[PDB]
């Protein structure tokens, strides 16, 4: 009977002002997106989402009078941004770019009834509260991480996962497809690298790996809704899955066994060896082929058996190679340490235990320059437990429950670094323990929405004990979605 509240959405818009008679959408509603081809596709998907449970035709038109507008013009929105108008006689999403449109659409999708997600027709009615929303994001770099190198997925569950962070406008897709345990890429030019240290998995069992069409189109997937997807190789720590498959990328020239287990910094490329540079110039000549967007992250972290000296000559070695393809450097913040090239930009896992030392050596490289995505492992990651009793994740980082996750300021967070060193956060969600969807979207939710407000909206509305209410509205969603997640005893579910 009443429209959910202009400004119950996450991210929390930019500026939201409630006003007038709600729209209801009916059958007669029509998607006009005038002449933009870029923006009939975004009608296209819009239409997508709403016709199954609404039961209505909604035709995606050119031209017409009333209903859902998705208009492009030039405004104040810059390239992800929009505004959206709703009123007793339409809805129109205006923006810059086809990736504004996109955002104001999984804005429409939270204000709608929580029934409007379900796969069959639902009764409705299918309103929208009245008023105007202007939104544009805090920060640039708004991204979630999966491994796919300790449990395997295939396609269509990564096509799932991104459909679960293009709800909540995140623009990067980081995927961790070579680790100690899987290397999950076809590589033309080392062909025992997917069919052999693809072969398993942590746990033993058989494992899988991207055919260079699969990747492809998880690329053109993530593209059509608007994450660029940043691929990682990890090196030169994390690296088993290759070792084993080729004995020459051994210092002792001696393949290991494949690794099934959970440890990690044992492995280590031979930081002198000439056929270690060929190797990584071959795998990230072949990956930059397979990647329009404008990052490689070439990983960095837990090098355990690699003495600081190597560790350093080696990503002096390897960071041209990166630049040489064309795109810019990702490491994990032990590359910090390591004389990052100009423009590298670094990733922050550490925690509140996390050395004053090592923290001080990634606010001189910030200081120095140095760009800084945030993920802190007792902040962001999402394969922490919420408390002890949590049956999956792990609690190395100690526990993280939901306002833990999300009451805390990027700009205002790693002490000495420049809040202009951030360029924003991510959510990594790592795979040690989870070996299927449902586990993915139990860790996942509800922490992912509020990493994403992080990324997105402006300081000036963050708020716990108001965002947590805005969280507890996206539950019969989510139900309706299919999507698990975990209750936590800190949100006023209804
Ligand atoms: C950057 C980073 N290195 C470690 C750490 O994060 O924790 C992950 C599990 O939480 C683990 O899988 C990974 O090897």
């Amino acid at each position: 009977a009443e429209p959910t509240p202009l400004d119950r959405v996450i991210p929390a818009p930019a500026s939201v002002e409630p006003g007038g008679a709600p729209y209801r959408i009916t059958r007669g509603t029509h998607i006009r997106v005038d002449d933009s081809r870029e923006a009939r596709r975004v009608g296209d998907y819009l239409a997508d989402l709403l016709r199954p449970a609404t039961g209505y035709r909604l035709p995606v038109t050119s031209h017409g009078h009333g209903g859902i507008r998705l208009r492009l013009a030039e405004g104040p929105y810059g390239d992800e941004g929009y505004r959206l108008d709703s009123g007793r006689e339409g809805v129109t999403i205006t923006a810059r770019k086809a990736a504004g449109l996109f955002h104001g659409v999984q804005t429409l999708r939270q204000l709608l009834p929580a029934a409007v997600e379900k796969d069959s027709a639902q009764p409705g009615p299918w309103l929208v509260a009245g008023g105007t929303i202007e939104d544009t994001p805090r920060y640039a770099w708004r991204s979630a991480m999966l491994d796919v190198s300790r449990h395997f997925f295939s396609v269509d569950e990564v096509k799932r996962y991104i459909d679960r962070v293009a709800l909540y406008k995140y623009n990067k897709l980081h995927l961790h497809i070579s680790d100690d345990q899987g290397w999950r890429l076809a590589i033309d030019s080392w062909p025992r690298l997917a069919t052999y240290g693809g072969s398993t998995e942590v746990g033993g069992g058989p494992g899988g790996h991207y055919t260079k069409a699969d990747y492809e189109e998880i690329v053109r997937y993530a593209a059509s809704r608007h994450l660029e997807v940043v691929p990682e190789i990890d090196m030169p720590g994390h690296t088993n899955a290759a070792l084993a498959s080729y004995a020459e990328l051994n210092c002792d020239g001696v393949a290991p066994p494949l690794y099934t287990g959970t440890k990690v910094g044992f492995s280590t490329l031979c930081v002198d060896k000439d056929v270690t540079y060929d190797f990584v110039d071959d795998v990230l000549g072949e990956l930059a082929a397979l990647t329009p967007g404008r990052y490689l992250h070439i990983g960095g972290d837990q090098a355990h058996s690699t003495p600081q000296a190597d560790f350093v000559a080696f990503m002096k070695r390897v960071q041209p190679i990166v630049a040489k393809y064309g795109k810019t450097v990702v490491g994990w913040h032990q590359l910090a340490g390591a004389e990052p090239v100009e423009g590298a930009l670094v990733q922050y896992w550490g925690l509140d235990r996390t050395s004053d030392a090592e923290k001080a050596q990634v606010a001189a490289a910030a200081r120095n320059g140095t760009g800084l995505i945030l993920s802190p492992a007792d902040r962001t990651y999402l394969d922490m437990k919420y408390t002890k009793d949590t049956p999956l994740g792990l609690s190395w980082a100690g526990y993280v429950e939901v306002r833990r996750s999300y009451d805390w300021d990027p700009a205002a967070y790693l002490p000495g670094a420049p809040a202009e060193a951030v360029r924003g956060v991510e959510a990594p969600l790592w795979t040690e323990t989870l070996s299927d969807p449902d586990q993915l979207d139990f860790m996942a939710f509800p922490r992912l929405p509020g990493v994403a407000e992080l990324g997105w909206s402006p300081a000036s509305t963050h708020d716990w004990d108001t965002y947590k209410v805005r969280l507890a509205g996206q539950a019969p969603h989510w139900e309706a979605m299919g999507i698990d997640y975990y209750r936590s005893p800190q949100v006023p579910w209804t």
